[PDB]
C-alpha cells in the first residue's frame, strides 16, 4: 500500500542554519522510526508557517545521502490565529505495508503539542 | 490504483464552529459518495483561502469516527483575483479501483460554481 | 509504484494569458518525457509564488485533451527571501514502473536554475 507520514518541528529563529538543522533532524527521525529508504518515497511536501523566509525547508533533504531523486515541494501553511508559530511540517508519502494505525508520525520541538496522540 | 478525490465548500463567516461544520459536512459527503474506508486513505490535504483564519479545516477530520490515523495537512490556497472567497478545498488520496472518470468529486455551498 | 514527477517554470508577467500558457507548456513536456497517460495520474498539485493572482494554473490542465478527470489543486508556495519569482511548480503523482533516478523532472524558463542536477 502507499501511506503518508507526518512530521512537525519548530525553529526559534528564521535562520537558514536552524531551518536546515531542524528540518534534517525531523527527516532523520521519521526515516529512523519508519525504516524509510529513498526508493520507497513517492514524494514529500514541506510547509512553513508564513513567518519563515530564510530558505525552503526542502534544501535539508539534499543533506541526506541517497535522497537526490525524492520529489519535494514546499508550501505556505495557512495563517491560523493561534497556530503554533515558526513551524515546519512534512507529509511524506511512502510505499509501505505497515498498517495505517502503526505508521510513526514525528512531532519535535514546540510541535509536540500539535498532536499528543 | 490510488487516486485523489477533490472537494470544495465555502463558509459564510470565518469562525471555528462554522469552518469545522462545513468542512466535516464536505468530508461526510465525500466518504458517502465514494463509500470510503479510513484505512483506504493514503493522506488528505485541506487548503483554505487567505481570508480564513479561525481554525485549521483539518481539525474537523477528528470528528469522523475511525479517522484519527489518517494523515491530514493544510496549506494555503493562492489568492487569485476573482477567486471564490471564504472557500475550503480538499484533495483526499484513496487506494481504489473505480476508474478516474467515475470518482465522485464534491462541491458544496457556494462552491458548486467551481 | 506511484512516484512523484516535478516541474517548475516562470511567467514574465502576472497575466492569465501567461500563467495558462507557461503551465500548459510545462505540463506537455512532463507528459511527453515521462509518457504520462491521464489515467495514470493520481492527482496533481500546482503551487505559485505569492506574486501571481491573475489565475489558478490548474485551469491550464483543462487545455490538455483527456485531462478532464485528473484531480488538481493549488497552494501558495512559501515566500522565501531570494526565491525564484513568478514561478509555478508542479508535483504530478503518477503510477509508473520507471525507477526513481530515471523519472524526468522538467524545469523550464528561469526555473532552470532551481535544481540543475536534474
Ligand atoms: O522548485 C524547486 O525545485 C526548488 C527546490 C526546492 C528544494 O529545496 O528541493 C523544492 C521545492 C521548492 O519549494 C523550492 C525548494 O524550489
Ligand atoms: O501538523 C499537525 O499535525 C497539526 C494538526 C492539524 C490537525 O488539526 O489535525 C493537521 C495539519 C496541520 O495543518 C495543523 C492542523 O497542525
Ligand atoms: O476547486 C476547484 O475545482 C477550482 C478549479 C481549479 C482550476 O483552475 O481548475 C482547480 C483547483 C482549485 O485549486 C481551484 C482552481 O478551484
Amino acid at each position: 500500500m502507499i501511506r503518508g507520514i507526518r512530521g512537525a518541528t519548530t525553529v526559534e529563529r528564521d535562520t537558514e542554519e536552524e531551518i536546515l538543522q531542524k528540518t534534517k533532524q525531523l527527516l532523520e527521525k521519521i526515516i529512523e522510526e519508519n525504516h524509510t529508504k529513498p526508493e520507497d518515497v513517492v514524494q514529500m511536501l514541506l510547509s512553513a508557517t508564513p513567518d519563515l523566509h530564510a530558505v525552503f525547508p526542502a534544501k535539508a533533504v539534499r543533506e541526506l545521502s541517497g535522497w537526490q531523486y525524492v520529489p519535494v515541494t514546499c508550501m505556505q501553511e495557512m495563517d491560523v490565529t493561534g497556530g503554533l508559530k515558526k513551524c515546519i511540517r512534512v507529509m511524506m508519502t511512502v510505499q509501505t505495508d505497515v498498517p495505517q494505525d502503526q505508521i510513526r508520525h514525528v512531532y519535535l520541538e514546540k510541535a509536540v503539542v500539535l498532536r499528543p496522540d
